[PDB]
């Protein structure tokens, strides 16, 4: 009971609407009043076990399906955020796109009308990419980035800082939001590694962008990022992913 | 609370009263390798019973000078479950992964070799899996460290192998017998195009005398391409997930 097609496991998931959301949450250091969320995806076996996260992210790959997997985490994430602005709350929903769909003339259309749709506060979604997926497909980065913007959404682009020249990336994309890697936050203790976080998170806000720095698992590394600069930071020791949004902001 | 803390006081108290747990998961022989062989996966616990995910306090030990402490609680336990695994009629095998701090530590060898010396092992009962990012930033040290592993009749693995510049030069300096392909070679397999590169790496890494591992085989459709394309080693999901257990049927 800890084994299965994972391509048909997922295949049928998306059938029985079966997958489980996560929320992580991501806390302001410098007064955004947003109730801001990471959602992230989890599968469970027919058996009720959960599958390792990376092999079904692995599976949905090998499968074609990312980009079906995308449309059904966006779907659920705009019935949420209309579920939750129902109440007072000013929930913000960071949601990945794979790669898959980066390179899909076809995303933004579909995305526009499910938007509308559901009539949501502006600014009430970020779209999450990779510097890798952004830097492999600058082009649609750039298409997709500007069209999101037109919707009143905002883009989000993570694991930022490990390509060469990272920042030329960002020449032409329209993007708020930049979740520095995690690499980052390892051996804070030696200074040169407290210089290069602090120069990144500098030349962030330098290019106006507010910067979010995941990993937090203590007082002390929250501290150091909050000396940093970091306009954002996320991690266990604030909250892990849980199933419900439930955190007190 | 249930689930947030503060993972690297966690990890600290773990460390002294063992609380870890370790996983296993099957790496399978397709040329018949008599071998059970498992990679070996630590887990943790906060104290109130829900799981830390593996990322967060993956990164909480590299945040407070942990990770090489980490690596030898994990050896130790291992070395432990082995010597009584062997109380049966299994023939083990444990891959163990070592972090880019214990790689560093010229400490790490002649540590390992008392760890052993106590415990009496078969030969060959341990690889030490090494990513391919640390093999390259550290080749000296890996260099060192595998050469001395086949002294204390260990064995090594590179991992996420495939991804920098040039893969095949690391090789030339390590004593490595295991290589485990990075995932990224295992997507798009439904295209032949991707199919024929993963061949060809696995015909490669076989020229070269080592002993491949694919990964992530997440369907019978996935393990029929590995099939072909001649893998000595498969692992994934569809075959069996992390377990508590080492109670797969090879
Ligand atoms: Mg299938
Ligand atoms: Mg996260
Ligand atoms: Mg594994
Ligand atoms: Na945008
Ligand atoms: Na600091």
């Amino acid at each position: 009971m800890q084994r299965g097609d994972v391509i048909a496991i997922l295949q049928q998931a998306l059938e029985t609407n079966s997958f489980r959301l996560l929320f992580q949450p991501v806390i302001s250091l410098r007064g955004d009043s947003h109730e801001n969320y990471e959602v992230l995806l989890r599968l469970l076996n027919p058996q009720g076990q959960e599958v390792p996260p990376a092999e079904f992210l692995h599976a949905a790959k090998e499968a074609g399906l990312a980009e079906k997997i995308d449309r059904w985490v966006i779907l659920n994430s705009i019935k949420l955020l209309a579920e939750h602005r129902a109440k007072g709350h000013q929930t913000k929903l960071f949601v990945h796109l794979s790669s898959a769909s980066l390179q899909d003339p076809g995303l933004l259309p579909w995305l526009g009308v499910a938007l509308k749709a559901a009539r949501l506060p502006p600014e009430s979604l970020v779209f999450q990419i990779s510097e890798a997926d952004a830097t492999s497909y600058l082009k649609q980065a750039k298409q997709l980035t500007q069209g999101l913007a037109t919707l009143h959404c905002q883009a989000a682009i993570s694991q930022f800082g490990c390509s060469l020249n990272p920042f030329n990336a960002l020449k032409h994309l329209t993007v708020q939001f930049i979740k520095i890697d995690g690499s980052f936050v390892q051996d804070l203790n030696q200074v040169e590694n407290q210089e290069i976080l602090k120069g990144l998170i500098a030349e962030l806000h330098e290019q106006q962008k507010l910067s979010i720095v995941p990993f937090v698992e203590s007082a002390s590394v929250l501290a150091t990022l909050w000396q940093a600069g970091a306009t954002y930071i996320q991690g266990y020791y604030l909250q892990g992913p849980s199933q419900a949004m439930d955190y007190d902001f």
